[PDB]
């Protein structure tokens, strides 16, 4: 009777709740695109966060909430959409001939359709992916908020000569802008978020993931503390990245307790680099990156600076230490498949050609050798003569056949005099020279922390996995030297044998020969190189790890290793910044 | 008529609201210390400061005046030397160093940086006491004075991490002065600080928009477009600094210029030189080390006397220099004697090579591990390999003779300074930028933008030629005008005379005295017609072509001089609340025990 007083507080509630909801925050789905415009090809990387919008303090992005949701399909990288270009509208083999670049300015619209058609892929694969992995309710969310997009190239167009690359940008911006009405999605960027991004940032934003992912980096109480004079320092060390990708390789390392460094090496410091936020602890990072050092370009120049050396190029047979005894290839520095029967196809086209690259930067045409001696001495001493046409300048002269001599002591002092310790830089490394590093053997000579290192790339892991597979290396291998040098000397020392199931490599144990693992055993020499160039430093990293990826709190990786989460991290953390740019001025800044 | 002694009352309540309501003006005293090649000297200006209710305290950046640039006291790179010659050990320049040793030595740095920085403080203060008056100093003591102390081009090249734990000592002794004087001087890592060839090029290309009234953020100095862009009311200028050991080329880009992915243009706003109320522009700023006045002057005779085109005999035969000058082969400091006789200083800190000498040692780093930096050495007739005293001496050489010959004198110019084979060295910062020389700074990028040309011989080249009357009082400069002058003069006669030594003019033209900062004065005018050259070779031509001692402020008088004094000011002052933070929150009691 008088216990329907249940009625008061019921309507009392409801008031109370409608208020509630008036008075706190409201956690909304949003969705980032981050397309890697990479060396191979062009990428889309879908990713999703958690927003959070409270009254009188704005919207911002839950960092530890960024997960990827796909990795699309690898499209036209964006040298390929410039090298057709100038194909079409300054003549084939512009390569060999000097070009009047002014010229080129009356050909900016077929730049523009050259960049539509693969601008075109992207965005339906991005939709694809948006559609697929999206329930109705999350869709509203992310159709609603506007997506911010994030086109960086890295070491493929890195390199690129004239005005050509820096008008691409400016038409691959107004291209993410003008997304097709249909699909509902409100892509948008900006020249912040679009843009080149340097091997020194490429490294800091691989450096930035890492430890984003790893839990090593925050500003909250869990992952971080301030001291008695307000300093805050983070909980766990912050470890340093190496990544060796398709055409270049970043060294990245937080330099511990302060150090005192030569005037030479320019460290950057995360915060006054306006990196990561002033809220984030400090930290004073070395980074550099070396052209001519990811997986296709170091294999190219590998072959023309061996071969070109009488010790191994003899009567038109060059010996390559690095290649397995019973292989036996074409001398060329074309793609390799290696076909069911046992026998190597090397690809002939040019473009095709993993010195394609470095004979298109080396040549008298390109300013960059016409103008500067200290250039053309560095393509000269890669035994790349830019005076010769581009087809004689990646042209293994003398040579017939290449032989695996599978020698891997042989193999380690090549890399160490071609590749980690070359007489002059290995062309167009002007950003790792002007940071105090010529080449890999005086980063770690100059600098040394004892910050952990981790170890990145598909065949620096590749190298590494496939010794603990045949048990040539401990589950629990930590980076020691001798025990890698060992491994690799025994696995490289394996005889290729054609039988009926195709081409093995035979252990004294047994594996399939193919096109990703023929010639690993380079790149098991540049980790023993690089891990002793590490051991010499005056400061030794805590550990070494070799990691595929980094496990998230489900114990389920939340997005891949890389660049990629760092630069969305970069933007989203400056939250003044992102809130007006993302949302106050979004997509909405395009209504035409 | 007590309406009249009411509105007293009234007035009386009025003027003591309007009082705590309205800004209030106070004064407040600036010191940039200059830690250049040749010394280390004071610079101390007056700015006013404003504080209004709910809004702080800020600089007038127009009120920014020079009172004085103090005494020429040891330069960074003699301390560290001295201190090195003390704790490695006489002759360092010859043999290896282990460095990891001489951090055992960092409190003999520090007291050896004590001795200088004593006598820079004595020197401010006695500036200050020597201006300011008694209602002056009140205020200028109560506010707190910020110190902004940088090192250019003498220590840019210092070996090893020495530099940098000087920088650390350095601040430590600005931030403890006397306290006998009552001035509160103070220094954080973001005032104090080298500043790289880059930064001091466009400090001093901020101190000129500055003062001539082409940079600006008001109506009268820029304009607020439809589309909501800011844009300055008068065409920024670029300039062309020459000082003791660098020469600095900064001009803004005319949007919009074709640049190449190899040329690294800076973006005022967004490398936050400039606060975003002020108009963008896109500048190309690079310095070239080897090409200031002293440091030059060393390379020259170095290159020119180990050419067998000039030496033969043991004469080096310089055509830079004029006919009956004679000299002792060596790039030591010359003294022109009453007796028309060049007395050359034979000690080795003097000498003008040691810089260069010194950084091209087979012992430094930068050369034993990078054979580019050891190739730059050797092309410049400096073996690394070799001790300081052989690596300093212009081989087989006694006396340089003076040929008067100025195309002769351009060509060597243009060949060793402006155009070398390679890059000067020390130049991996211009080389980063897009440029091994001054020559590919005209020819990767050029801009329409007026260009102003600055240094103490830069000016005194065109001055000397107009005081004969070779040149027009209305020089605008003209390549061929200037070439047909300096031929003239540079083709001059020592003529000994009661009074002292002469430099004749030919065609009884006149004549002026000789003395130790002329007598080499061709060389400049050699280098003038090589930028010009240069300049002109451009896609774009500079609008105009101006040389100036100083720009006149308002009421006639100049407010400060050129150089990156003013800029540097301005580029920490200009930021609002920032400087409100450092300056006025933190200040001077930050460091309170």
């Amino acid at each position: 009777d008088a216990d329907t007083e249940k009625r008061i507080n019921v309507g009392k509630t409801h008031l109370q709740t409608l208020r509630n909801l008036e008075t706190r925050c409201h956690d909304s789905l949003q969705a980032l695109v981050v397309i890697d415009a990479g060396s191979s090809s062009t990428r889309t990387n879908v990713f999703l966060a958690k927003t959070r919008s409270c009254p009188n303090k704005g919207r911002s992005i839950d960092p530890d909430s960024i997960q990827l949701i796909r990795e699309g399909k690898r499209f036209t990288g964006l040298r390929v959409v410039l090298e057709e270009w100038l194909d079409t509208y300054a003549g084939k083999d512009w390569e060999s001939r000097p070009v009047d670049a002014r010229l080129l300015f009356q050909y900016v619209p077929q730049m523009h359709e050259g960049a539509k058609k693969l601008m075109q892929l992207l965005e339906e694969d991005t939709v694809a992916i948006l559609d697929s992995q999206l329930n109705e309710e999350q869709k509203v969310q992310v159709k609603a908020l506007g997506i911010p997009v994030m086109l960086c190239s890295t070491a493929g167009v890195r390199d690129f000569h004239e005005w050509y690359r820096d008008a691409l940008f400016v038409l691959l911006r107004h291209l993410i802008n003008n997304p097709s009405p249909a699909h509902g999605y409100k892509f948008f960027t900006n020249p912040f978020w679009t843009r080149p991004i340097t091997g020194a940032e490429e490294g800091l934003f691989a450096f930035i993931t890492l430890n984003h992912l790893s839990r090593r980096l925050g500003e909250d109480p869990a992952r971080s503390m301030i001291d008695e004079y307000g300093v805050k320092h983070s909980r766990n060390d912050l470890a340093g990245v190496v990544e060796v990708g398709g055409a270049s390789a970043q060294i990245v390392f937080p330099l511990q307790e302060g150090t005192v460094l030569p005037s030479s090496v320019r460290a950057v410091n995360l915060q006054r680099e306006r990196l990561l936020p002033e809220r984030y602890p400090s930290a004073d990072v070395v980074s550099v990156s070396f052209m001519q050092l990811g997986m296709a370009s170091s294999a190219g120049l590998f072959l023309k600076e061996l071969c070109s050396n009488d010790e191994f190029l003899q009567g038109g047979i060059c010996s390559n230490p690095c290649l397995f005894k019973g292989f036996q290839q074409s001398c060329s520095a074309g793609e390799v498949e290696v076909r069911p029967d046992g026998s190597a196809s090397v690809n002939e086209d040019v473009r095709k050609n993993r010195l394609k690259p470095l004979a298109t930067y080396c040549s008298v045409h390109n300013p960059e050798i016409s103008f500067k001696v200290t250039n053309e001495m560095q393509c000269r001493e890669n035994s790349i003569d830019p005076t010769k046409p581009l087809a004689e300048r990646m042209k293994i002269e003398n040579c017939s056949i290449i032989e695996g001599t599978g020698n891997f002591d042989k193999c380690v002092s090549q890399v160490e005099s071609i590749l980690v310790a070359p007489k002059l830089p290995l062309p167009a490394n002007i950003e790792a020279a002007s940071s105090g590093f010529e080449s890999v053997d005086q980063v770690f000579r100059f600098a040394s922390s004892t910050a952990p290192m981790f170890i990145t790339g598909r065949e620096m892991l590749a190298s590494i996995d496939t010794l603990k597979d045949h048990r040539l290396l401990r589950s629990d291998f930590s980076g020691d030297v001798e025990e890698l040098a060992e491994a690799a000397r025994e696995f490289c020392s394996s005889e290729v044998i054609i039988r009926t199931d195709g081409p093995v490599i035979q252990l004294p144990g047994e594996q399939k020969l193919n096109s990703l693992n023929f010639d690993l055993c380079k790149t098991m020499a540049l980790t023993v190189s690089l891990l002793r160039h590490m051991a010499a430093g005056e400061n030794q990293p805590s550990f070494i790890k070799w990691e595929k990826s980094i496990a998230g709190p489900d114990g389920k990786p939340l997005a891949d290793l890389g660049w990629q989460v760092g630069v969305i991290l970069h933007h989203v953390l400056f939250t003044e910044e992102w809130g007006r740019t993302a949302y106050e001025a979004g997509y909405s800044h395009n209504l035409e």
